[PDB]
């Protein structure tokens, strides 16, 4: 289901997570 559909629809949230995970280092 979310194998190639949600991949793009959820991309926004992925980016959000990334932002936090690696916030261009301290």
């Amino acid at each position: 289901s979310e194998y190639a559909s949600k991949v793009d629809e959820y991309v926004g949230e992925v980016e959000n997570d990334l932002q936090k995970s690696k916030v261009a280092v301290s």
